[PDB]
Formats: structure tokens, C-alpha cells, sequence
């Protein structure tokens, strides 16, 4: 056993490594969105500025969960980064709206992962979960209502002059 | 009786109490309507900004008579602050026509209030109601008009574009 | 629905609304306060200023909760907010005992909030309390406590010159 | 007749030099305060100084008087500057109330002259006495019962304790 556990259940453990996982998915998912508004029949520069950045930041996420995990003790198992269920993102709404939904899938798994360090009381993971995760999923998933508000109301994604707008005024 | 107190009507006193609470139902008013402009389904943040600096600038219109009734020796009573006649405000456009009555109405007050000064001879009254307030009314009428307008000409509140633009371009 | 809502029940979206209006309700607590010590006949500008700066800072934990209600999809509503239980705050010992009940007052209702919070299983809800009320009404009321403490032992409120005093040593 | 007079009513012209003569009395009788502050057997250094400046405005206040009397094409008539009704000030607290029923009985004779000014239809000097004049006294009027009601609250006149951190805290 590590010279440094205390208080870290094997669950626990586990939990981190599937999080780990998901985190370097999300940032995929947005990779692939990023290059999608890159291409020359799509040819929105700053919606692909925006998903790069959030690619980014996941990266940045899993990164301190792998810290995290050898911070209490455990063992970093990966697994195979799956590619994003969708090549084609039709429009900067449908895209907003599959980072919406993929916002609120890793939100749900952060929750079950806080569940499940509430149920073996360890209030560090709890704290650790809290401060770095659950408000910047609030924040991310606040943003993103907002951005496919903005974009339905402005008639996308029938309009192209709505995406195209859109895109120097809110993302640029 | 009050030591500073001098040619200050008892009716002038009360009016000032009354329009003390009228000052803070505006504040009130305002704050809702900032945070209607910051749901998710709505998202249109500069409304959201303009409406909360304008719920500011009515606390500190109520705190100007505030003091000016212990400046002239009269005492202030307070009274239930009334929320707002709106919990919805619907789109951009109806939210400045509700701005643009309720400055209109607090006009009305001031001008009722400047009567009764004038009505009892006060000139400090009048000049206080003058300087501090009566201007500020109109430059805030005007400003509500001109945005009704622009947002009625751009094609509100069906357009939701036009929303979104006038908050970019106008707010922004 | 709102497409941004996740893990936030009812009641304790319900539980937020009733806070925003306790966080108004002790803001206007505290602008009566502010004004009481601007009489001519009480006259203490240290206390008019300390609790007019009280009073701008329970706006702010208002605005906050309003921010939060919108940041997990639910729905502000607002009430009247009830004017303050005294006209004459009779000293400035007096109105500090106030101002530290009203505290532990908001304590409690924050507390509440946050058992609520923690039986729906929201950590994310539990974490913003913590993290933005919690420690805030701690420092508070021990300040208050402070504050009441030496107006005691000065000799407050018989003596005027302990009301004095304080107003420009601990106040100044 | 003056080749600038203009809607300036003869009684308004005699009204003016009145007010002059009444803001240089004001002036010699705060003279004589600050001197009476500054005698060995008083020493409060600070209330000396508060009434020196307050003198030096009085005399100000009748420059301005004299400036509006040639703007408008009267002609200033002088008169004798009365003494102070005291020799003898008692002390702090008293000078601060003959100060108060000094800057009330200005007052009284500057809305003696606003109403005659609103008489003879002469909104110029309506404004003059209003901007220059009215709330400069309101806020003149205040100052000083504020600093009556600390002086009478710590014990003064007895208290030479009281005059004494007074004129280090308030005036200092
Ligand atoms: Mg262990
Ligand atoms: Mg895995
Ligand atoms: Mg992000
Ligand atoms: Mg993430
Ligand atoms: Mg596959
Ligand atoms: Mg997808
Ligand atoms: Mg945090
Ligand atoms: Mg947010
Ligand atoms: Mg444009
Ligand atoms: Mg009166
Ligand atoms: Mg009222
Ligand atoms: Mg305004
Ligand atoms: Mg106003
Ligand atoms: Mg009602
Ligand atoms: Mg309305
Ligand atoms: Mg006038
Ligand atoms: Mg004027
Ligand atoms: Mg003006
Ligand atoms: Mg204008
Ligand atoms: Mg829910
Ligand atoms: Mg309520
Ligand atoms: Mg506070
Ligand atoms: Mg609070
Ligand atoms: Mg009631
Ligand atoms: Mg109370
Ligand atoms: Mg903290
Ligand atoms: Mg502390
Ligand atoms: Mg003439
Ligand atoms: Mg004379
Ligand atoms: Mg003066
Ligand atoms: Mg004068
Ligand atoms: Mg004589
Ligand atoms: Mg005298
Ligand atoms: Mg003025
Ligand atoms: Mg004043």
C-alpha cells in the first residue's frame, strides 16, 4: 500500500481513473468540434476558437485528477480515449447543443463521483470535487444554455447570417 | 421640533417619505427586470447590465432623499418596498416599455412633489427637486423612448436578431 | 424545463427565492439603520457610514442568490420587502444588537438552506452556500458581537461620549 | 439708469445690500468666536480655527452679493457692520448655538428675499440665491446641529473633557 493513503477508498480510486477518462473524451469531443467550424465549407473562426479553448480546459481537467489521484495514494489505470460519436456537427447550434449535452453527462458523472465519496466520507475528495469541478460545470453549462438560446432566437440554424453573426459578436 | 428644521412643511415631509419608497420600488423594478435578461432562455446580457446599473443609480436617488429629509429635519418613514407588477417581462421590447412607464410615473410624482414645494413656498425644495432629479428624469425618458424605438424599428419583439443585436450595438 | 437545469429540487429553489428576499429584507434593515445615525439629534457619521456600507453588501448577497437561481435553471420570485421592525433605533449600542439579531437571524435561514440542500444530495448548492454565505455571517456576527461588547464596557447607552468615541475609534 | 439694468425691481436692489450687510455681521461674529477659542484661559485651537473659516466664507458670501448687485446694475449701498451681540462665549457648546441661530436667521432672510425675488417675477435671482445661497445654508444649518447635539451628548458644556476631545476628533 502507498506510503501516503489515508482515507482513500478503492472506489473511490476507481471513480477517479473513469473520471479521468471522461474528462480526456470531453476534451476530444471538442477537439473534433474545434476543426469541424475550421473547415472550408463551414468557415467559423471564432466558434472554432471557442471549442479549441474548451478543449483545452479539459485537458487541463483530467490533468488534475491524475494529480489528484497520485496526491492521495492511488494508481492511474488509463483507458482508450473513445472518438466523439459525431464526425459531422451540421451547425454551430447543433454543436452548442451536443456540448450541452456532453456539459451535463460529465456533471452527472462528477455528482454520482461525489455521491460516492459522501457515502465512504472523505471529505477531501468531496472539497477537491467541489472547489475545482461542480461550479465550473454550473458555469459551463449556464454558458452553453445561453449560447443555443442566443442562436435559436436568431434563427439558426436555417439562417447563416444568425451563425455568422453570432460568431463575431458573442465568440469574437 | 427639530433644531435645523425651518420652512419645512409637514405635507412636504410625508411627500418626501412617499417618494423615498417610490425611489426604492424603481431599484426594485429594475433589479428584476436586470435578472430576467440573465435567465438561460433569455440570455441577453448587456440588458441584464443596462437594468442593474439602472436599479443602482435608483438606490442612490432614494438615498440622496434619504438624507436630504434629515437635512431638513424631517423624519424618515419607511414603508414595505412592493415587488414589481411583472414577473416575466416578456422580451427586450416590452422590458423597456415597462422602464419607460415606470419613469414616467416617478416623473408624475416628482412634478406632484415640486407643486406641493411650490404650493408651500420652499425654494430649497424646488430647487433640491430641480437640480438632483427633474433633468435626470427627462434624459432617462428620453433614453427609454429612443430604445422603444430602435427596438420597434429593428422588428421586436418577434425578431429575436433584432434583440440581439440592439444589445450588442446599443447596450454593448 | 429549463435545458439547464440538473440535481436542483424544487423546494430548494423555493428555499432560494425566500433567501433573496431575507438578504433585500437586511439590506433595508440596515439603510434605515444608516440614516437613523444621520439625524441631527443622534448624529454619528461613522455609524451612518458603517451601516450604509452594511446595507450595499447585503444587496450584493442578494444579487448573488438571484445569479445562482438563474445559473441552475430555476426561477426568481420575488416579494415585497417588509420594512424594517423599528423607526427609531433609539442608540447606537441599541442598533447593534439589532444588526447582530438580524445576522443570526439570516445565520439560521442560511443554515436551513443548507441542510435542505444537503437532504436533495445537492453538493453543488451546499459548496456555494459555503463558500459565499456561510463564513461571511461567522465574521459578521462576530464583529457585531465585538462591536456591542466595547459599547458596553464604554458605558453605552447612558453615556454619550461612549457612543462618540466608538464612532471615531472603532468606526473612523 | 444703468445701461444694463434689466428686470431688477428697485426693492430687490435695497434687498441685496441688505443681504450684504447681513453677510458681513455674519462673518464678524464668527470673527469673534475663532478669537475668543484662541484666549489662554479657553485654548480650544480647533474650534478657533472651524469659526475663522467660517468668517472667511461669510465674507465671501457678501463678495458675491456685491457682484450680483453691479451684474444686474444696482448700486451697493453700505452700511455699518454691527458687533457681535457677545463679548464672551461661554463655551464651545454655546458658541455652537449662537452659530446655529446665526445661519437660521440668514436663512430666514435669504427666503425673505427669494420671495420677493419670486414677486417681482425675477427668475435670475431666484436662481442666484437658490445655487449660491439656500443649500449652502441647509447644509450650514446641519453641520451645526449635528455638532450642538455631539457636544450636548458628551456632557458639554460642563464637561470641559467633552469641548476638549471634541475639538480633536470633530474639529481637528
Ligand atoms: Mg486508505
Ligand atoms: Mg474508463
Ligand atoms: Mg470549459
Ligand atoms: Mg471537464
Ligand atoms: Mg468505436
Ligand atoms: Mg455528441
Ligand atoms: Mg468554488
Ligand atoms: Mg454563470
Ligand atoms: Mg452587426
Ligand atoms: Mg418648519
Ligand atoms: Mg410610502
Ligand atoms: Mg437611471
Ligand atoms: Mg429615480
Ligand atoms: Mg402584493
Ligand atoms: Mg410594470
Ligand atoms: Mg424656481
Ligand atoms: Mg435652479
Ligand atoms: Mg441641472
Ligand atoms: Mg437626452
Ligand atoms: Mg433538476
Ligand atoms: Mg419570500
Ligand atoms: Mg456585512
Ligand atoms: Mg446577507
Ligand atoms: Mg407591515
Ligand atoms: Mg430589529
Ligand atoms: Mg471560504
Ligand atoms: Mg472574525
Ligand atoms: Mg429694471
Ligand atoms: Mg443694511
Ligand atoms: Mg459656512
Ligand atoms: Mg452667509
Ligand atoms: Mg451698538
Ligand atoms: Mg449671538
Ligand atoms: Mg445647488
Ligand atoms: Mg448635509
Amino acid at each position: 500500500t502507498s506510503q501516503v493513503r489515508q482515507n482513500y477508498h478503492q472506489d473511490s480510486e476507481a471513480a477517479i481513473n473513469r473520471q479521468i477518462n471522461l474528462e480526456l473524451y470531453a476534451s476530444y469531443v471538442y477537439l473534433s468540434m474545434s476543426y469541424y467550424f475550421d473547415r472550408d465549407d463551414v468557415a467559423l473562426k471564432n466558434f472554432a476558437k471557442y471549442f479549441l479553448h474548451q478543449s483545452h480546459e479539459e485537458r487541463e481537467h483530467a490533468e488534475k485528477l491524475m494529480k489528484l489521484q497520485n496526491q492521495r495514494g492511488g494508481r492511474i489505470f488509463l483507458q482508450d480515449i473513445k472518438k466523439p460519436d459525431c464526425d459531422d456537427w451540421e451547425s454551430g447550434l447543433n454543436a452548442m447543443e451536443c456540448a450541452l449535452h456532453l456539459e451535463k453527462n460529465v456533471n452527472q458523472s462528477l455528482l454520482e463521483l461525489h455521491k460516492l465519496a459522501t457515502d465512504k466520507n472523505d471529505p477531501h475528495l468531496c472539497d477537491f470535487i467541489e472547489t475545482h469541478y461542480l461550479n465550473e460545470q454550473v458555469k459551463a453549462i449556464k454558458e452553453l444554455g445561453d449560447h443555443v438560446t442566443n442562436l435559436r432566437k436568431m434563427g439558426a440554424p436555417e439562417s447563416g447570417l444568425a451563425e455568422y453573426l453570432f460568431d463575431k459578436h458573442t465568440l469574437g
